């Protein structure tokens, strides 16, 4: 059976998450995101201009190109890529996926045009959401799942240090005590889980649902939530140059946790400070607006405080504190 | 219990069928596509001179905006739209969705710029495959569904002469004899059905899958396919400028059938011929290349000869030969 680990690093201020993937002989630096279902990368088919300063992707030298396929993918920030797809082989970790399904980028927006730190993503949501037309393909997780020692993954993304992604197996030295599962609803392809309550510093309130999301930054939750958490920080104000709360960088930041099916996840106010505000003096906070979109997204600033196990069987989500 | 008859009419060769639809008080002439889930329209978010000879939908006079949500489609023929999402009335002959999800276009490829037949398509395939991003959206008869008098919807599209799409109810007049139904594939979101052979004019063949396809002008199958067909056609000969395989428009075509658990679905070869080719003064033929996706798009052509139940209870296929 199968199992491997790949070492995850973070890029400035822990902004993104990146993790080398090998495809048909070439690695990629690629972002792993649990919030979307595509595998996609920068390759020869897009502009000379857009190929700088990334590992490309070529596929005639040893993709199999699907005749007729396409996808195209929006996300939460607007940005957007598409292209064709090839099948290809594809390591992480040790662990080889045979005829993935690889795509490969022919335009992409421009936050993808001004990062550099990626070559692509690795989408780890569920099969479902993959976005090729006419018929979806599956994930790097769902293509080996079936080879693996347990149909799992786990993450343990830290602050300004190396982290790993587990696949097949869970490192118990990763996280102090025993893991605490909840049961997750993937009906819109998500690894969606419910929180019973929440607790911002002084201030308790009523549960909501949220994804375990690796791909987003931040710790995105409901306007009402964040102007709690905000009313008890000192000189907090909106800066739209940063892109959300900023405040001054010795502020003391009170926790954040949430109640799931008995466990509580904290997040240390020290988390919560994202870093430098680029806008001056301030440094940016880890909690921001969701946008009104009715669910919470609990991106890497929440995920730096826990060991979290992602299995298909359920399916269901483990979570520990980070040791 | 509701039930009500749009309307369809074919512009110029059949190329399209369109069909009114009031969204919000505003009527749109939109085209209804069994092959895929989204309901999109012309509106004035689009730049002022793509709005032209169209008729638009205006969001902010009746519409709810989901803040946050976008959606972004691609179509077999590489055509493109994307923009983002409102709910509002939405009425098809007589039947009303209220809090249907309307997705607004912002963009659109040329291919769209260019026909001004329509101003958006309705999508009728399953609510699976719908693009709407983070949290995809029901169809319209996903939506009215449970207050049909039956979750099911019927279709005759006819050459060069008004047909219809039968909501909620069969009308027995509009075909010969008694429907024989067969089981619907729909893990990829389309309703696709098996044959178990095939004739084409002199040459029989193996059996394969394909999808009922009103969104289609033509009938899309193998290259393999396609060459024996072609083969018994005198003089016939591939023509990029016209699109395919063209002929003589006064060339005798032979009939086209597949067998459908045990029904033989016959296109004769007069609905074979398309139209002028455009090409000066061949025609063009109603059988072409699928490109080699490996499954057959059944396409207007194919439908031209049928009334096709579309049953959600099953899900299946009913096919007869049309009145
Ligand atoms: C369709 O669902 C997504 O796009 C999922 C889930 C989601 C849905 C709605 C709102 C937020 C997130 O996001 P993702 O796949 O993790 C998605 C992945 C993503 C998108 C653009 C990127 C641009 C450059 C580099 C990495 C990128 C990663 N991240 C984001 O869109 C967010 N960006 C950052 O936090 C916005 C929320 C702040
Ligand atoms: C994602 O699936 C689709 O796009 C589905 C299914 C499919 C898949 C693969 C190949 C062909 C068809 O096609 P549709 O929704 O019926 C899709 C609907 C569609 C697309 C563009 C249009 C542009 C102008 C006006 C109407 C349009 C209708 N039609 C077409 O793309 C075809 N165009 C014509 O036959 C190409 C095949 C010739
Ligand atoms: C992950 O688990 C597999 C299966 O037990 C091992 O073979 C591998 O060395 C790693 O420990
Ligand atoms: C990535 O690197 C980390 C340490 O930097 C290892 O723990 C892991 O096995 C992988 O080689
Ligand atoms: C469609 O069917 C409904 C339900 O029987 C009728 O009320 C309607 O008039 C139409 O015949
Ligand atoms: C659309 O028009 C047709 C005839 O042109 C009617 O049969 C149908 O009821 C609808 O009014």
């Amino acid at each position: 059976a199968a199992s491997g680990v790949a070492t995850n690093t973070p890029t400035a201020n822990d902004e993104e998450y990146i993790t080398p993937v090998t495809i048909g002989g070439t690695t990629l630096n690629l972002n792993f995101d649990t919030g979307s279902a595509d595998l996609w990368v920068f390759s020869t088919e897009l502009p000379a201009s857009q190929q700088s300063g990334h590992s490309v992707y070529n596929p005639s030298a040893t993709g199999k190109e699907l005749s007729g396929y396409t996808w195209s993918i929006s996300y939460g920030d607007g940005s957007s890529a598409s292209g064709n797809v090839f099948t290809d082989s594809v390591t992480v970790g040790g662990v080889t996926a045979h005829g993935q399904a690889v795509q490969a980028a022919q335009q992409i927006s421009a936050q993808f045009q001004q990062d550099t730190n990626n070559d692509g993503l690795l989408g780890l949501a569920f099969s479902s959401i993959n976005t090729v037309q006419p018929q979806s393909q599956t994930t790097f997780f769902d293509t080996v799942k079936s080879s693996l020692a347990q149909p799992l993954f786990a993450v343990a993304l830290k602050h300004q240090q190396p982290g790993v992604y587990d696949f097949g197996f869970i490192d118990s030295s990763k996280y102090t005590g025993s893991l605490t599962y909840t049961g997750v609803d993937n009906s819109q392809g998500f690894w969606s889980f419910n929180v019973d309550s929440y607790t911002a510093g002084s201030q308790s309130g009523d549960g909501f649902s949220g994804i375990a999301d690796t791909g987003t930054t931040l710790l995105l939750l409901d306007d009402s939530v964040v102007s709690q958490y905000y009313s008890q920080v000192s000189g907090a104000q909106q800066d739209s140059n940063a892109g959300g709360y900023v405040f001054d960088c010795s502020t003391n930041l009170p926790d954040f946790s949430v109640s799931i099916s008995g466990y509580t996840a904290t997040v240390p106010g020290s988390l919560i400070n994202y870093g430098p505000s680029g806008d001056g003096s301030t440094c940016l906070g880890g909690i921001q607006s969701n946008s009104g979109i009715g669910f919470s997204i609990f991106g890497d600033i929440f995920l730096k405080s826990q060991y979290v196990v992602f299995d298909s069987d359920g399916p269901q989500l483990g979570f520990a504190p980070q040791a």
